[PDB]
């Protein structure tokens, strides 16, 4: 039994990797709040599904990609010209090894901060097991 | 086996529960379509996932948060300046105990009524039974 | 039975055409046809599908996609910006399907984002529970 669901507590910006520690759900431990990546321990068929809210009132692009290990499987881009609230949010089917790391990596903008309210979320887990 | 998919028919305001009433599947009848609300009976693992759309030339903002019996486990913002239509999208997974109910509220702002076409919509299902 | 899939759009789409999701990532079992963009069931079941559909941007205001099954629409999607903006038609539906279902991504007017292999409009689905 693996599945998880994470928010994004603080804001980020640039190109780095979201890390939601505002942990709902855990089951195995798979999950890792203080890198923000999901290390796969068994091989096998996984759902991952991720909603990043961009940083409103500042800036008018943004960018977040879901990256295994370090290929983008997922991208994702939310823009808007008068700086309104939008979402990058994507879903994907993966095979994966013991080892391989799944993660949401910001590609340029900024990220909103939601404290408790959990905009910005990542979620997954096994569909089948190998 | 608990699965559902609702759409939502008629338009919504301000800050009441969203009843998805264009029933497109319901094993096990758990979610009621009169209450817009999903009762879990077995203890276990469940995934859950909303589209809710705002209203088009009408408002700039709204909110959709995914609440487990009185508690927001998700948030969503739509907002646009030019009051374009956009979503309020958001997906979870939880833990839940028999006669948690689990529903898709707004928080400020108005939803699109869409009809039979199922632009806003609420599902999920079971992952694992404990 | 593991039945999943999961692509993404290479070429850009426009007005009421089947999307056709030709980056294949995984497609376990081959009911995903990237030749016609439809996931063709061959279990009876309980299946989910979603999908995510970028608009394309600088050209363009509004932008449908539509889920169907067989040729009847089970979920609609909008993208709307008055700026041109990129903006996503997305949705998610948990479907009962007999062999020989038909499910697609269909636009319902505008234009769609070609998003080569970055993967930014997807499709993906896979069974929950076989009869
Ligand atoms: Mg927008
Ligand atoms: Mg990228
Ligand atoms: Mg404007
Ligand atoms: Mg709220
Ligand atoms: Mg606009
Ligand atoms: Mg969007
Ligand atoms: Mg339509």
């Amino acid at each position: 039994k693996i599945a998880f669901y994470a928010g994004l507590k603080r804001q980020h910006e640039g190109y780095e990797v979201l890390k939601f520690d505002d942990v709902v759900t855990n089951l195995g431990n798979h999950y890792d709040p203080t890198t923000g990546k999901f290390t796969c321990s068994i091989p096998g068929i996984y759902f991952f599904t991720y909603h990043v809210l961009m940083r409103g009132g500042d800036g008018t692009s943004m960018w977040a990609d879901l990256c295994k290990n370090n290929q983008v499987r997922a991208s994702a881009i939310a823009q808007d010209a008068d700086q309104n609230y939008d979402y990058a949010s994507n879903s994907v089917v993966l095979h994966l090894e013991p080892g391989d790391e799944v993660y949401i990596k910001l590609d340029g903008g900024k990220a909103h901060g939601g404290n408790n309210n959990k905009y910005s979320t990542f979620s997954g887990f096994i569909i089948y097991a190998d």
